[PDB]
């Protein structure tokens, strides 16, 4: 191909890691080989050893650390009225730009918004429930506001504003769904995210509190927005990691590299990052979780051209967060994105063979 390994390694280290600090080696780059192809410090297996491994860690760690020092401010303003948490592809380290932060969630918790007609649909359908997720329904259904939710959501975004305006020099208040917050020390933008919960049917059947959802608060409409899973995205993305030996995660962050340097797709097109991390995570585990590195970019691009080439497959993928089929809509344009990301993926994967 005619790709410049040399300016892309330059690119992605800009992004990433733009002192060279020491970056964690990837155990297969010690302890394994490639079954398809000296050629690990090729260009192009620098390039792609540079692009799976993301951003260097002190970047992320003050990014979690200034939203942990705003998060001490609203707490002690109005943390009985909140539930903090954090969202972001920063919480699974799979973001690729060294300026990614997490957000900061503030959550009101003394009263939820629930899927009514699905909990007592549920529990009047006993013979399909495990006994645990009987008892659990049970318990949301008998546990089940005095106040006023959406006053109570306005009250604690003004509320907020104030507080983190005397606090922070530089604060945006005007934007409709956060508030953007200059912290400095460590110098770092966070979003605060100001919203309620939403219990479905299948968190209140387990209690697992990935599952609980949120819906975020507009300032401007005053209305809350549709439900949102960011927590199951970050818990399924970071068990999926652990099960597929630590190779996920170098998927993710391989692909938004290559989307991110090819000239043919748009930066916010109609592949997003949670699609690169719903296609990376539906791949079966037990075809790559013992392949070197090199050998995933194989992986990747049998996967893209399969989703090209076979439409019930790709008709039937989910969202990591399993509440949408990610190519049910636009599925055409993404699939222009797709077929592009799998034309780098094959020269790349010729270019390794040409080192070799």
């Amino acid at each position: 191909s005619q790709k410049n390994y040399l300016e892309l390694i330059k690119k992605v280290r800009e992004r990433s890691n733009p002192d060279l600090v020491q970056m964690t080696k990837m155990y297969s780059e010690t302890l394994s080989g490639s079954k398809l192809f000296s050629i690990e410090y090729s260009d192009v297996s620098i390039y792609i050893k540079e692009s799976m491994k993301g951003v260097a860690p002190s970047y992320t760690m003050n990014s979690k650390v200034a939203a942990n020092k705003v998060e001490a401010h609203l707490k002690k303003s109005h943390g009985n009225l909140v539930d903090f948490e954090r969202q972001g592809s920063v919480m699974t380290n799979t973001h690729i730009l060294k300026e990614n932060d997490v957000d900061l969630v503030q959550i009101t918790n003394k009263s939820s918004e629930f899927d009514h007609k699905g909990l007592e649909k549920a529990l009047n359908n006993t013979s399909v429930l495990k006994t645990e997720e009987i008892l659990n329904l049970k318990k949301h259904k008998e546990n089940f506001y005095q106040g006023n939710q959406i006053d109570d959501l306005k009250y604690v975004r003004l509320k907020s504003e104030l507080v983190l305006s005397s606090t922070y020099k530089t604060v945006d208040i005007e934007k409709e769904n956060s508030i953007y917050v200059k912290v400095t020390e460590p110098e770092r933008d966070i979003d605060v995210v100001t919203a309620t919960y939403y219990k479905s049917v299948d968190f209140m059947k387990t209690n697992d509190k990935s599952r609980k959802g949120i819906q975020i608060y507009n300032k401007k409409t005053g209305k809350i927005n549709d439900v949102d899973y960011p927590f199951l995205s970050i818990e399924r993305i970071n068990v999926k990691d652990i099960i597929s030996n630590r190779r996920l995660k170098n998927m993710i962050r391989f692909l938004k590299n290559i989307k991110y340097d090819c000239p043919h797709i748009e930066n916010k097109g109609s592949i997003r990052s949670f699609h690169i991390n719903a296609i990376c995570y539906n791949i079966d585990v037990k075809k790559y979780e013992d392949l070197h590195y090199l050998d995933l970019v194989s992986i990747l691009y049998q996967e893209l051209t399969n989703i090209i080439s076979n439409k019930s497959y790709r008709d039937n993928i989910k969202s990591v967060d399993g509440c949408e089929y990610i190519f049910e809509f636009d599925c055409a344009k993404k699939l222009i994105e797709i077929e592009f990301l799998s034309q780098e993926l094959d020269s790349i994967i010729a270019d390794l063979h040409n080192q070799s």
